[PDB]
């Protein structure tokens, strides 16, 4: 198998599910005591957030690209960035490090098009919803049309993420509000819904979404595994 | 803070607690949004465990020293090996990678002499319990001697580590068993018990012990945080 390089610590808690799912996918596919060949670089998030909060995305891309190049030196053969929001600087990493870059939106695009769909909705942070980096990569690589909530809903959905889901509160009222938004977007033509982080999936089980759900982080880990074994899109 | 290099995947289930506790310890000490600078090399355990089986210890030493050098090339400033057993080849790693090597025994041995004890019980793989690499280290460096369970219990203890804990079966049958073995060794004058496999902390809650507990994963991760911040023994 190929060795995967992980760019993580943003946050460390959200890195653990990449490591878990990658190892489980390898152990499922290879059998027995097989585990994943993984190189991980975990940042001090403090230093990233200081750049992000001042909008110094060039500094963040310089830090993350230097981290990728270190993994490549240690023998990684592909790069996974274990955060949606930091794909703001994916172009910095992809253009500077010659290793295949497995963009989070590309993994999801492959899943969306493998479900026969052209038109989806995206729920996440307001930043992730409103910036070009996620939805734009989907169109550029796939022609996938990506619907977002209106401005008032974006603000409510975000507030729910940072005031509740982030602090462990998965409440029915928030659950129902998301399912209502998903439903509105379904009636506008959305054929599936991308949940931009693990926690939205924690709040909204697929039973409660009227649309097929694409959990972008779990999908990302599963695509890493396909890459390491050279399967499907990576054969 | 100094970047710690972790050598893990032995098993990957036991690498996760290292990653969690190191981040947790760094955030406790630095506060705010601070997380750990960690480089991790996670191996395919199938290769390592095959070598152990075959008695090809020099080969595992080769594998692990090269992983360490690869972490050093990516920026690691200290080496932590997330496995007691593989400390049998710590000398090939410590000699070919000249980063500070935080030997798992040393931190435990510091903690044992620290409580004013000298003779303890040792639970671990059969290698870790039966052989000299580990207990010879505690003797050499601290004059500490260990009592180990009888030959039948050692076989059962080991079968539990490799068939259960490394594949993620944690059960009260196993746990309870480890509990009873402790009782016996206390009765034999053991002043404390070292959980000398990094996944006996993933099975037994500390408070079933009739002897004081020295958990090597926990102590090792604490020693990593102290080295990273140059605290306590690290100056
Ligand atoms: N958890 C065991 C791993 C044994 C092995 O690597 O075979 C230990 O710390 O030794």
């Amino acid at each position: 198998m190929k060795t995967i390089g992980l760019l993580g610590g943003m946050s460390w808690e959200s890195t653990i599910p990449y490591y878990r799912l990658i190892n489980e996918g390898i152990k499922q596919r290879l059998g027995g005591l097989h585990s994943a060949q993984v190189l991980l670089h975990s940042v001090d998030f403090h230093e990233i957030e200081e750049c992000q909060r001042r909008g110094e995305w060039d500094k963040t891309g310089d830090i993350l690209a230097e981290a990728a190049l270190g993994l490549q030196r240690a023998g990684a053969e592909g790069i996974v960035l274990c955060t949606n929001t930091m794909h703001k600087v994916a172009d910095a990493i992809e253009s500077r490090c010659t290793l295949p870059f497995l963009h989070i939106a590309d993994a999801t695009g492959r899943a969306i098009t493998g479900a026969g769909m052209t038109r989806v909705a995206l729920l996440g942070t307001r930043y992730t919803m409103e910036q070009d980096f996620y939805r734009g990569r989907l169109t550029e690589q796939f022609s996938i049309n990506c619907l977002i909530p209106e401005a008032d809903e974006r603000a409510k959905i975000n507030q729910i993420i940072f005031e509740e889901l982030c602090l462990g509160q998965f409440t029915e009222a928030s659950r129902a509000y998301y399912a209502q938004v998903i439903a509105r977007l379904a009636e506008q033509g959305a054929q599936g819904v991308i949940f931009g982080s693990t926690e939205i999936g924690l709040l909204v089980p697929e039973e409660r979404s009227v649309l097929p759900v694409f959990d972008t982080a779990a999908i990302h880990a599963e695509d890493a595994v396909a890459f390491m074994l050279s399967l499907e899109h990576h054969h």
